[PDB]
């Protein structure tokens, strides 16, 4: 999300209030710029860690306030917190009793911890609140910077996984690269889409990378990105569903390029990626707009049906080539249905190990890898290509998978 925050105190119930998991060691710095004063303040900070991640993820600011006398009397999760209060005659607005030069002060669950600081790698809530006694007057600046500049925990390993597959793919570019050059005079239609679907790859994964560099030295997420990156992976996954089943059905490779086969039945697929539309981008940008099953039933649904069609397919096509006698693109039949089998228990294995995991526990004790979800998907599709790189590759005879009329 965002490390730095810009806030005009003189607005709503003045309570600002963050909840988000951070590192070890990690400093909060507050800053008060604007007009002359005039007004005395009354300025509070509590700051809370976590045991499990179901208060960080369940906490609604919208009553906040009802929260802290819920903090109030012990009754609350557990988890120990630092709470401090003082007090400004006009604005203090050049004093830095919140940047250095305190005190140590003790945590309630004999602590002499720092006053604005983190004592262990965890979730922390951290809440702030201005009263103001006798058309915005001030502004207040809050950061967040630990051993690293902005970027917090949970994003560390996703940055580091995107960078590993930004090298995977440009070795993935450069190798197929090689195979068409020295194989040039005579290709495949079929061989030059994978160069597509890879550059695809490539770009999605160097605009993740990009963004997480900018968020990380700046503080500040790009509007437009997140929304490209997830538009690249819906049109390059939707490109990789559709050359399966125009390869499943032996479009070119067993019978002719008949005039109607891929018009009106094949391109009908294209709504899958608008449907692909309808939960990568809204899942990205939280709407919470009531919208998460109708995202997420359909897209399964529509898969399920895929798979369906293409199995099928497979197997009429197997059952076809076996009666003509044919040895070369039996045994690669062979081999890819063998992939995709492989590769759909993969698949439901690792949904049904991540609904059991995650969204099943009354509250979430093992919050360190929380971002497996979001790269299993992308390393198991990259496992795959590989995979059908592997199978398809130009050689010397590169005319075995021709129809030859
Ligand atoms: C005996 C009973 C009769 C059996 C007859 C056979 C009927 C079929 C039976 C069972 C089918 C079981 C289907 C289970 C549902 C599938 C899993 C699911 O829910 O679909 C899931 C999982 O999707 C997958 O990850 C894999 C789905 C299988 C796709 C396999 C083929 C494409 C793989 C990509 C290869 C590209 C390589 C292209 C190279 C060029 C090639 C020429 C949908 O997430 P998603 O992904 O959208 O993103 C999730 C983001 N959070
Ligand atoms: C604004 O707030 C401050 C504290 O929040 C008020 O306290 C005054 O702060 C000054 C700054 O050190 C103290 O020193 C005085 O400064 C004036 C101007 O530089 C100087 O002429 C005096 O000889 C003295 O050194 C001052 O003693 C302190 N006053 C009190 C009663 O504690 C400050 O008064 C507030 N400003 C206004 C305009 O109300
Ligand atoms: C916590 O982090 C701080 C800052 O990253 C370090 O404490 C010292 O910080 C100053 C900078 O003001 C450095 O010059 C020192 O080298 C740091 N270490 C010491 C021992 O002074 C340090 O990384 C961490 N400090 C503790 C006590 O864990
Ligand atoms: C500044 O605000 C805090 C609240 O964050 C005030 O703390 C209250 O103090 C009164 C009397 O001391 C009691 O009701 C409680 O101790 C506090 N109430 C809470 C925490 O809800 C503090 O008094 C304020 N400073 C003033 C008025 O000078
Ligand atoms: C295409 C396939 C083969 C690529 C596989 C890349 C693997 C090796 C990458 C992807 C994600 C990576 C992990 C991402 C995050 C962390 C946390 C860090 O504190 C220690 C390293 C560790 C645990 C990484 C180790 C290497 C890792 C597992
Ligand atoms: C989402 C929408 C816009 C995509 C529409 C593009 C269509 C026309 C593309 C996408 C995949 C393509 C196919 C990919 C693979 C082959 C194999 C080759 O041996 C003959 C051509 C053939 C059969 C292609 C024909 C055109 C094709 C069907």
């Amino acid at each position: 999300d965002r490390s730095k925050w810009h806030i005009p105190i003189p607005s709503g119930k003045n309570y600002f209030s963050f909840g988000k998991i951070l590192f070890r060691n990690t400093t909060i710095f507050l800053k008060f710029d604007g007009e002359p004063c005039d007004l005395s303040l009354n300025i509070t900070w509590y700051l809370k860690s976590a045991d499990c991640y179901n208060e960080i993820y369940n906490f609604k600011a919208e009553e906040v306030e009802l929260y802290l006398e819920k903090l109030k009397e012990k009754r609350g999760l557990s988890g120990k917190y630092q709470t401090s209060s003082k007090l400004f005659q006009n604005c203090s607005e050049l004093f830095k009793t919140q940047t250095f030069s305190g005190d140590f002060m003790h945590r309630l669950p004999t602590a002499m911890h720092e006053p604005l600081q983190t004592w262990q790698d965890a979730p922390y809530i951290f809440i702030v609140h201005i009263g103001i006694s006798s058309s915005n007057l001030f502004t207040m600046t809050v950061e967040v910077k630990g051993p690293y500049e902005y970027l917090t925990l949970e994003d560390y390993p996703l940055m580091i996984f995107f960078m590993v597959m930004c090298i995977v793919y440009v070795l993935f570019g450069v190798l197929w690269l090689a195979w068409s050059a020295c194989y040039w005079r005579d290709l495949l239609r079929i061989q030059f889409w994978i160069g597509a679907v890879i550059f695809l790859g490539m770009l999605e994964k160097a605009v993740f990378y990009a963004e997480f560099q900018n968020i990380r030295y700046k503080g500040e997420s790009v509007q437009g990105a997140l929304i490209l990156a997830e538009l690249l992976s819906a049109v390059k996954r939707s490109l990789a569903r559709t050359l399966v089943i125009i390869v499943s059905l032996g479009y070119g490779i067993v019978k002719p390029r008949l005039g109607v086969t891929l018009h009106k039945v094949v391109v009908a697929g294209a709504l899958y990626l608008l449907f692909s539309g309808m939960e990568g981008v809204l899942r990205v940008t939280g709407a919470q707009t009531d919208l998460a099953s109708l995202a997420f039933i359909p897209l399964a649904f529509l898969d399920t049906a895929l798979c369906w069609w293409i199995f099928i397919s497979l197997t009429q096509t197997m059952k076809l080539l076996k009666l003509r006698r044919n040895i070369v693109k039996l045994s690669l039949y062979r081999h890819f249905t063998n992939t995709l089998i492989l590769a759909v228990a993969a698949s439901i294995v690792f949904i049904i190990w991540t609904t059991m995991k995650f969204r099943i526990v009354t509250c979430q004790s093992d919050w360190r890898e929380l971002w497996v979800d979001d790269a299993i998907w992308r390393l198991l599709f990259s496992m795959i290509l590989f995979v059908i790189m592997v199978l398809w590759r130009p050689s010397a005879n590169n005319q075995r998978f021709a129809f030859s009329p």
